């Protein structure tokens, strides 16, 4: 195809932030509006957050272009996770302690949460016992959480 995946890392880290980025700017026109942010927040973050995840991240920093989401949490703390810090993270935002051991210890660092997939294979299934439903919804919004509030 035109658009071609080229590693598997770029298939976790640049789709997964592509296809968030698409959802908020539907028109991927380079710059995520903030209206067209809060559609997205109203569901999917919705869950957690509506108004704060864009008036914290969007309070002037509004239009959000694609390369933008990559070196905003290349900068932000949810990258730079260790072990450590994402599993205290889980247990903390997440309240899953029960899988907590496995990701730490199968060797999870700030990976699966901007590896995430949202339609696509994700990084955290192979690295759990079972790509079961809790797993992957306790994850993937939380993670699309953290990615996206940073
Ligand atoms: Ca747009």
């Amino acid at each position: 195809g035109s658009h071609m995946a080229s590693t598997e890392e770029d298939r976790f880290s640049l789709e997964a932030l592509q296809t968030i980025h698409k959802q908020m700017d539907d028109d991927k026109d380079g710059g995520i509006e903030v209206e067209e942010s809060d559609e997205f927040i109203r569901e999917d973050m919705k869950y957690k957050d509506a108004t704060n995840k864009h008036s914290h991240l969007h309070r002037e920093d509004k239009h959000i272009t694609i390369e933008d989401l990559w070196k905003r949490w290349k900068t932000s703390e949810v990258h730079n996770w260790t072990l450590e810090d994402t599993l205290q993270w889980l247990i903390e935002f997440v309240e899953l302690p029960q899988y907590e051991k496995n990701f730490r210890d199968n060797n999870v660092k700030g990976t699966t949460l901007p590896r995430i997939a949202v339609h696509e294979p994700s990084f955290m299934i192979s690295q759990l016992k079972i790509s079961d439903r809790s797993h992957r919804q306790k994850l993937q919004l939380k993670a699309l959480d953290v990615v996206l509030f940073g």
